[PDB]
C-alpha cells in the first residue's frame, strides 16, 4: 500500500549505514540548524568524518547522504587542523 500515515506505530527498522551523534557542532546547509551527526559506515569508507543532520529522517538531505560521491569544489579556503 501507500506510504503515509497508516496506523502501524510502535514499529522499529535497521538500516545498513549507521548514523552517530558526533561532537563538533554543524551547520546543515538546508536545515542552517545546530546538529553534530556523523555515519559511522561512510566515516570508515570515505576515511574522513562527515557532517549530517538529524532531520536526515526525513528531510531531502537524507539524499545527499546516498549521492555523498557527487562532490565538487565549492570553498576556496585552504584547509587547516587541530592538535596534529
Ligand atoms: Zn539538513
Ligand atoms: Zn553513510
Amino acid at each position: 500500500g501507500p506510504l503515509g500515515s497508516p496506523e502501524f506505530s510502535y514499529f522499529a527498522k535497521i538500516q545498513p549505514h549507521t548514523f552517530i551523534e558526533g561532537e563538533e557542532i554543524v551547520k546543515c546547509s538546508e536545515c542552517g540548524n545546530e546538529t553534530k551527526v556523523f555515519c559511522q559506515e561512510c566515516t570508515i569508507l570515505k576515511a574522513e568524518v562527515v557532517g549530517l543532520c538529524h532531520e536526515k529522517d526525513t528531510i531531502k538531505c537524507q539524499r545527499f547522504h546516498e549521492f555523498m560521491d557527487f562532490e565538487l569544489d565549492k570553498n576556496k579556503e585552504v584547509i587547516d587542523k587541530r592538535k596534529g
